[PDB]
DNA sequence: CGCTGCGAAAAAAAAAACGCATCCCGGTGCCGAGGCCGCTCAATTGGTCGTAGACAGCTCTAGCACCGCTTAAACGCACGTACGCGCTG
C-alpha cells in the first residue's frame, strides 16, 4: 500500500520515474532496462550540480 | 690650444594639472521570484506472461609471429636560392 518513489530509493532529487517514462515514449528502443532511467537521473541531477 | 663648462637643446621624461569615464554608495519602487492553495493525471504496487539476453559450448576466421628476397623509400648532408622578415615613408 505504502509506494516509495524510485528517485528516493536511489537518493535523487531528478525523478527516475519520468525518465523511465520519457525513454520508453522516446522511441529510443523497444525494452528498458529498470536501472536505466535511475543510472541516467543520475548522471543528469550530477551535471546539473557540477553547472549550478 | 684642449678642455670644459656651460648653456643650451633636445629629447626624455616626468610630473602634474585637467577632465573624463568607471565604480560605489544608499534609498526608491517595481516586478518577478518564491511560496502557499487545491487538484488532477502520471508514477507506484503487485502480479501475469513471454521472450530478450546470459551461458555453455562448437566452429573456422582471421588476426599475430617468423622469415628472408627485392626493392623503393628513409636518412642525410651539402649547396645554394627564393622566401620571411623587419625598418621606413
Ligand atoms: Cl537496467
Amino acid at each position: 500500500a505504502k509506494a516509495k518513489t524510485r528517485s528516493s530509493r536511489a537518493g535523487l532529487q531528478f525523478p527516475v520515474g519520468r525518465v523511465h517514462r520519457l525513454l520508453r515514449k522516446g522511441n529510443y528502443s523497444e525494452r528498458v532496462g529498470a536501472g536505466a532511467p535511475v543510472y541516467l537521473a543520475a548522471v543528469l541531477e550530477y551535471l546539473t550540480a557540477e553547472i549550478l
